[PDB]
DNA sequence: GACGTT
DNA sequence: GACGTT
């Protein structure tokens, strides 16, 4: 093991993260020190760097020293920490390209090699920058220095950057200076910049001289300099009235601009000239402003025709929600628009008029309308749009499947579904109706127009499933989530019909998780098409106490590949039950039951079983027969049990075993005799009271597989 | 330790339960064996009893051998077990009074001492009884023998009891013979019986000769002999039509009868003569019959005037729910009635007419109306009743506090509360509105008529709490449960006003548990009256990351005694936070957070703290200073952490410490040096990998306090 | 110094 | 025999 206590990985990277080290490990001389190209020392306890820490690292290109010595405000305990660096610490490494010194209490910029390409000094204690700090860094392309004077990392004044301090850096393209209490753009920046992030300072005034000779700018973030603290979740200083102040020419010379962020700048309107001169503008973030009235009447969206993404979120009135909301005619052009975000504006009624302008935009794929407090939604409207893939109407008060037409209505106040809500939505493939108030008796009459519907999420509701023909109007339905509808199912003395599963010809995924199903339920679940059933969070235990009434509950699911029986209060698991389970099963999850014993031999009953998960049960040991012969098991999880010992040879027969999780048990050793091993690719043996005086050799033979604390003896 | 492996307790009882013993521990000769009056050997592995097992137990009066050798059907694994008993096993104990042999595969009744007063042979393998089996048991007062021939413990035939087999038992008062596949009452029973339980057999016919000369009967259970399997949750054989058959004189000679159970006897009506002759009848269970039409028209409730409890539940029609439901006029008399249970009949409308008959009954305290599928409920009706203490309308579709007027509406489909629902309910003191669909903006206008309301449970709803005057119409409200309303609180970018707490002058208990409160919330909670706040299941962690905005969140709760911050994702807990917490605190719960460190000294900041709960966190050890001086802590729970060691003297200063829970950690010893001990009353050191070769002496000195497995070495 | 997966 | 808090 060449680099203890650190870990050798591919791409010449050495991981020393989270080892609570007090200094940089020099490593023994015999190591291949020239081979290391990357060294990560994240979140250690290193408060002092030395000339000799990285000197022998001959091909070091990436170095990460993040979170070693956080300033008092960023320290979880608020411990002050001052990181000292010897003069030639990094000069000693003339190959160094990527240096991250963020979340470290250093007070000035150290001497750096001229090879450095990227430097992060974010959340450090550096309050001053001059030209001398960046002498001869001709390769430096990225400079991060966010968060050096703000509420979480305070300074009595602000970050000071002298005029032309970075002007000598001719290769610099990326510059971030957020949360530094600035009151103006630092003067004379390198014209090479393409990204400039000055957000969350207090640059409350702006002219073209502030962005002077920065003609290569591609992205410009200036938001949060003039904030609306009514919407703030963190410390916030309100923007004075009669601010902010810009003037038309500010951005006119930025012809290469593609992204402009003006969020949280207390804007009641925009000024055309700002944009007239930005012909390349793709993404515009106007969120958290006061543009509620502006967007109803504005004509500025004409000749913003190259715009692709537009964020208008939280442009809400302080005290009210609007009755209606009509978008200006100018939104119709906007022919390049792909994503429109209008969440958090607050309007109660969504109609045909509301989104009239947007109806003909040929590329509009995403419309975000959540958190608007909408009571009434005319959903047929969405059938009119040519390119719509995602409509989010979640968190309102209305009353695979990435990359197909999806409508998210979750977190609304729907009580009954009527089929007339889905007029014009025959194209819809995925519908989320999660977290509603739906108490309807679903009887095959709710979703009739939704003929393309492939996914229906109805979790977190009160659906009463007594009719045998529930969801029968969706024979093309592939996935149905009926978890967290426990209120109907937990009714005592009331029956529950699950026969409808048999009536859904193309259903592949079903969830009945967390329903508390425990008695008076259908005796058999039948389906030829179902591949995965989540039956977690039920009381299969109590069902299997009721004689043999429920012995063949899953048997009728003929082609079932995955079954989840986690959290079913199972104190025991007979060969009986396993034998009457579909023989097609490749994955069986049994997490967090109450199993103190497990007949391993009876696994033979499931010849196809590749994945078994017994985590969180109460196994005291691995014994009572080994893993049986012929077993196809590639993944086994027995973590968080009380496993105190393992019978010799216990795993051996698992010829396929790839991943084994033994963590959080009561093991005092790890013996090879348990396996026959080399094959094994993941061996998790963490959180075990390991005694430390058989494994030291064995564990180091198979170190590539092992991703490991002693409990003994001090 | 006189009785290892068993445990000596008060009342001369020796606990040997759940020790997986293979035989009865004889104990060393030196023990005070004459002092033991009771021996419990529940759920051990004892399949063989011997003459010498209890011979030295000179004053044994109670013996429990339950669950030692369960029959195949009752065995969790379905292991057959046959329990052998030597002839004089119990004869060897002439003082024996109470013998429980239930859940043991014995095939005949053993020889028993004449001192025996109570005997249980339930769920054993005894299929025959004769007079010889009970020779000379003149004291025998109680005989249990339920469940010896039924689905969970099958026999090919039935239990056979010869005529007059128990007739020699002149002191016998209690007899249970349920689930034994009987087809008639066993003939000539002792006239001394006062309780006779024959339920769940198949006694489908009944005449007075079956209860011949049993004039001292006080309680008679004959239900489930003639069942309706449509409502059954377990194996069930339907009752043939033209059955059951009784005739008027069956019960006429039972003048001392107080309780009659006729549940699940497929009754479409009752026959007067059955009851005409039972002047003492207090409790009548008619549940699971077909009495839906009978109770609308019957006149039998006249001259059932001494009846106190009446169960009519699940008297429902197979395929339907009734539109209305009018109770017969005869219910009005019935002047002795205290409890009426009418759940599971299924009717959609509850009106003034429905319960008209009951309106004037002077003692009616409990009316159970849950699980009826009621859509419309005229709640003012209940204001008319003179003695009503509990009305349960839970699990319907409507659209301290034991011993005061309570209305449970939980598990209905209420979306908005209107004050006009509570007209006439000014007397109501407790209201459960849990698990509804309530999405209302509570603004001080919902509960106006409820002037006596002391308890309001509004958990599991979607209450939006934005108005500062929510619940302001209840200034007398003492307890408010607002847990599991996370949908409003988890809305991102939306504020949440908790100022209303300050506006409730007499509020003592508040629950905000499991709301996901994490940001944009009131900065301070103020209240002079609040004594306990449950703030579990929130994100106080994220709130306390947002600078010092939330440093004084609980401070304004001036007289707060109990605070629950369990499950708040707390990775750390500064002296800061503790210091800005009410100084009145006696209980602080922090279960199941992510705390890997704890500054114990900073407990000094809470001088009144008697109870601290740190269970389920991630403490690796008890160190970093001991419990600080002056600490008033009487209960400390650090179970289910990863505590590997304890600094010496760690507890010492906790002069008051009464209860300490150390279970489920990584301890290898238990040292006295941790304490200074004698005071300590509960010391839980279970589920710890204890090494076993300092504690053996110490733990036995303080054995009275300790209620303990080795993990080492085999 | 310590703390902690930010 | 074993299993498990029924």
């Amino acid at each position: 093991p060449a680099f203890l206590p650190c870990e050798l990985q591919p791409h010449g990277q050495v991981d020393c993260n989270w080892l609570f080290l007090k200094s940089v490990p020099h490593f023994s001389a015999g190591a291949p020190r020239a081979n290391v190209t990357s060294l990560s020392l994240i979140s250690n306890r290193i408060h002092h760097l030395h000339d000799s820490d990285f000197v022998h690292l001959s091909n070091l290109r990436v170095l990460n020293l993040k979170w070693n010595c956080p300033p008092a405000g960023l320290s979880p305990m608020h411990f002050p920490c001052r990181m000292t660096i010897e003069p030639n610490t990094f000069l000693a490494v003339p190959t160094l390209e990527e240096l991250n010194l963020s979340y470290n209490g250093i007070t000035t910029v150290p001497a750096l090699p001229s090879s450095l390409v990227s430097l992060s000094l974010s959340h450090t204690s550096i309050l001053v920058l001059g030209p001398t700090h960046f002498t001869g860094l001709h390769a430096l392309r990225f400079l991060y220095m966010d968060g050096n004077c703000y509420y979480m990392n305070p300074c009595p004044r602000a970050l000071e950057v002298a005029p032309g301090a970075l002007l000598g850096l001719g290769n610099l393209t990326h510059l971030s200076l957020k949360y530094n209490n600035l009151t103006e753009v630092p003067r004379r920046l390198p014209p090479s910049l393409d990204t400039l992030l000055l957000s969350y300072n207090h640059i409350v005034t702006l002219a073209p001289e502030d962005l002077a000779n920065l003609t290569a700018l591609r992205v410009l973030d200036v938001g949060g300099n003039c904030r609306r603290c009514d919407h703030a979740r963190n410390p916030c200083r309100e923007c004075p009235k009669n601010f902010p102040k810009l003037h038309p020419d500010t951005f006119s010379h930025l012809s290469r601009l593609e992204g402009l962020v003006l969020k949280d700048s207390s804007l009641y309107k925009l000024e055309k000239d700002w944009f007239r001169g930005l012909g390349r503008l793709q993404v515009l973030d106007l969120s958290e402003n006061f543009l509620y009235d502006y967007i109803t009447k504005t004509t500025i969206f004409n000749d913003l025709t190259q715009l692709r993404r537009l964020n208008l979120s939280f442009n809400y009135h302080k005290k009210v929600s609007f009755a209606h909301l009509h978008l200006a005619s100018s939104f119709g052009s906007l022919v390049s628009l792909e994503k429109l975000d209008m969440h958090g504006i607050f309007f109660r009624s969504l109609t045909n008029i509301t989104l009239q302008s947007l109806t003909r935009l040929p590329k509009l794929q995403s419309l975000h309308l959540q958190l608007n407090f909408i009571n009434q939604a005319q959903l047929s409207i969405f059938g009119a749009f040519p390119s719509l893939l995602f409509v989010d109407l979640s968190d309102n008060r209305i009353s695979s499947c990435n990359l197909n037409f999806t409508l998210d209505l979750s977190r609304n106040n729907l009580v009954t579904i009527q089929q007339e809500m889905f007029t014009r939505l025959s194209r819809l493939q995925c519908l989320r109706l999660s977290h509603n108030s739906i108490s309807q008796a679903v009887n095959g009459s709710q979703f009739v127009p939704l003929t393309s519907l492939r996914v229906l999420d109805l979790s977190h509701n009160k659906l009463d499933l007594y009719h045998g023909r529930s969801f029968t109007e969706l024979p093309q339905l592939e996935a149905l989530d009926l978890s967290y509808n426990s209120q109907p199912f937990s009714m005592q003395g009331v029956g529950h019909n699950l026969s409808f599963v048999a009536q859904l010809p193309s259903l592949r995924y079903l969830s009945l998780a967390h329903n508390g199903i425990h008695s008076r339920v259908s005796q058999k679940l039948s389906s030829a098409s179902l591949r995965a059933l989540d039956f977690s969070g039920n009381s299969l235990s109590q069902m299997w106490a009721e004689g043999d009434l429920y012995l063949c509950f899953f048997k009728g699911l003929r082609n079932l590949v995955q079954l989840d029986l986690s959290e079913n209060h199972l104190h025991t698991l007979l060969p009986r039950h396993l034998d009457n389970l579909p023989k097609s099963l490749r994955q069986l999850r049994l997490r967090d039951n109450n199993l103190a014993f497990f007949n391993w031999s009876s696994l033979t009953v499931l010849p196809r079983l590749e994945a078994l998960d017994l985590a969180g049960n109460q196994l005291k040991a691995l014994s009572n027969g080994s893993l049986p012969p012929g077993i196809r098991l590639q993944k086994l999880d027995v973590s968080s049990n009380s496993i105190g010992f393992v019978i010799p040879g216990f795993f051996v027969r698992a010829t396929r075993l790839i991943e084994l999780n033994l963590s959080a048990n009561a093991l005092k050793t790890v013996d090879p005799s348990w396996f026959g091993a080399g094959t094994l690719k993941i061996l998790d043996v963490s959180a075990n009271p390991l005694h430390c005086a058989a494994f030291v050799d064995f564990l180091l033979e198979r170190q590539e597989a092992v991703p490991v604390t002693c409990g003994s003896p001090g």
